[PDB]
């Protein structure tokens, strides 16, 4: 579509968390203008990997983007994180949004273990940490529905020629929101005022479309 | 002075910690005007018992304040959190800034094995929920410095005939400066932005004043 | 009693727990015969604190104890701990075993905030050390039962005249038992095989009368 | 040999770990008859990529195991876990007993990204509740040592036709020695008694071989 498009993808709530970080970043920075002509698309994943893989391929034809960052809530974790590889199996120590669960399940018959994310990694820890926020790399992004769509569109991009377009996975922490619902009876979690993840979202947008030039 | 006064303390940097988040919300609250004619008077203590002590009974003796806010880091905890109780112990897991330890050692001899804490907990609570802020009760506040001017503080209120004054600790998470320290070895520290902290700090101080 | 009597308790299941270490330990070592004429007496008392409470009182009086070892469990906590501290205070995150909560409340109407437990804490850990047990001092018991307990043990014994009764409280991991009960939505607990429990419970009741000569 | 053999291996102590429990349960388990004729050979490999390639690869050829378990330390994780995957990347957050790191480096060019462990996964969690054993699949096995021999054994398998040897990892907590060394500025480790270290190991092994 003319000028480079990245697209930036969050998911809806899930479980007992009445919000989700990733779907608030992703809605505040949908149509940001980045340097170099670039321009971020948003969209809003289902927490269910049927229709969560069908509305991502869709996304990858219809807007033909030069690079892919999905985002989702990692709740528990403290800080940003990217996650190094998707692999290709379903295992959910919870239901999804469909009350769905699937056990050592392989997501694609006759298909890589896994797949490398091929964002530049060092570029975003390197670029969050210019902008003061402490971040990492996750060597498993769990096998629930964001690895699900990391692998996902990695093989999609891959098997259509398109290896070549950065794509990856940020899990967020939890923001107040996603705090202030934790039952009394468990232990509280480690968040981030929702500003403080969107701010990480744009930056690492920012330090991909930056490394594709 | 004639006007009624919270008196809120931070801390130095320690340890390996380059900024200490308490000192960051104090300096930037000095000053507040709350309601009902009440004023912010805040202070820097230093990581080190002897001279806290010292530099807390001189603020306390002439600022002369309504409540008292102690504000201090700790690392590794997510959410700002009220220390309930202050006890009559220093047992220091690191050097504090003079390079001592001290190992089950009684604050005073024959004073009391503790103190509760006098700020409203239930209402600070709610006041940080209505703000959207997460936050709890903790049991113990260590046996290091914040500790030690826990219960300092609450003994020479006692001591003085004024522990009718709200007093008590608030520790607060790293802050993003705190959680960029952290070497490659060790694991990342639950962390805040200081705007956050601050901004919890100031809430729990308007929730004093605005019940006493 | 003739002989000095070690009081040694554990406490009975109660949440979501199958079964109590504390318990399992206080049984295996009842009437242990310890050097220098030493006996153990054990008891279960019940996760309720008004029966815990007149059980605790009534065993102190009947028994006349020299030393006094109250156990319960921490489920989470990875090591053996002695507890410092008990807190005039019950404040209950979970429902006793009557269903009961309570709020911010003091244990006794013009009584101390705190008692210092009394037991000999360094020889303890240095006992449990020279064993290849790890361990350390634990500031707060909580506010819950076993805290109770710490506190009206240390309070009957001042008010008694029987200050110089060594008492504390021994708070030990989840058993094997704990750790399989826990839902497969929630954390894995530190754990430890019963028998290590039992040992470090022994090994602690050894360094205490040990010490009182 | 002519009798079929499950291979089992441990690792060297490394870090500031004075002592390794998958060294301690190896050396153990050595020798072990198993029902069916199957019998453990153990092996103690160092904790260096390149020289625990080489041992484990003329291990893997002069032992022709039928089954191939790898076990090592994961200081921190409170029950014995098995690996899911071994991912095709070395990266080293502390340097191996060599000195050495490696950043974001491929181990193999051309290679895959990764390997599924192969060993019956949900038969070895029945048979350690069965036999009161807490335990669980882990989805990442670092990107250390312990990785890199799991991703090394089962390319090497598949690339020789041994695809169908059943081979995994099996990662166990601390012991009572590496708890104990644990400086005091540093929270305390989950640990269990090696021998219920090695018990977990030997209730793997046998069911690893009841399924083959
Ligand atoms: O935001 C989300 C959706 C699913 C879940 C995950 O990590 O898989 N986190
Ligand atoms: O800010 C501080 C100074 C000392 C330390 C403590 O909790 O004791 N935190
Ligand atoms: O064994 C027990 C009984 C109550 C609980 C506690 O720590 O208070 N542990
Ligand atoms: O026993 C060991 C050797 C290396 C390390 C690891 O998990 O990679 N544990
Ligand atoms: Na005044
Ligand atoms: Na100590
Ligand atoms: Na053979
Ligand atoms: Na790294």
């Amino acid at each position: 579509g003319s000028m480079p498009t990245l697209l930036l993808t969050g998911f809806e709530p899930f479980h007992t968390h009445p919000d989700n970080p990733s779907a608030q970043a992703a809605q505040e920075l949908h149509g940001l203008e980045l340097p170099g002509g670039w321009g971020v698309h948003s969209a809003l994943l289902p927490v269910e990997p049927h229709a969560a893989g069908a509305a991502l391929t869709r996304l990858l034809s219809e807007q033909d983007p030069g690079a892919v960052l999905l985002t989702g809530l990692a709740a528990g974790r403290p800080q940003v994180t990217l996650e190094r590889v998707g692999v290709g199996v379903m295992d959910f120590q919870i239901p999804d949004n469909a009350g769905q669960t699937y056990r050592d399940q392989p997501i694609e018959p006759d298909a890589p273990a896994a797949y490398l994310a091929t964002l530049p990694l060092r570029a975003i820890l390197a670029a969050w940490r210019e902008a003061e926020i402490p971040g990492d790399i996750s060597n498993s992004a769990g096998l629930y529905v964001c690895n699900f769509v990391l692998y996902h569109a990695l093989h999609w991009l891959r098997e259509h020629g398109r290896g070549a377009v950065p794509c990856g996975f940020l899990h967020v922490p939890a923001n107040a929101a996603v705090a202030l619902a934790v039952p009394a009876d468990r232990p509280p979690l480690p968040y981030l005022p929702q500003s403080e993840i969107t701010r990480a979202v744009r930056v690492a947008a920012e330090a991909i479309t930056a490394q594709s030039s």
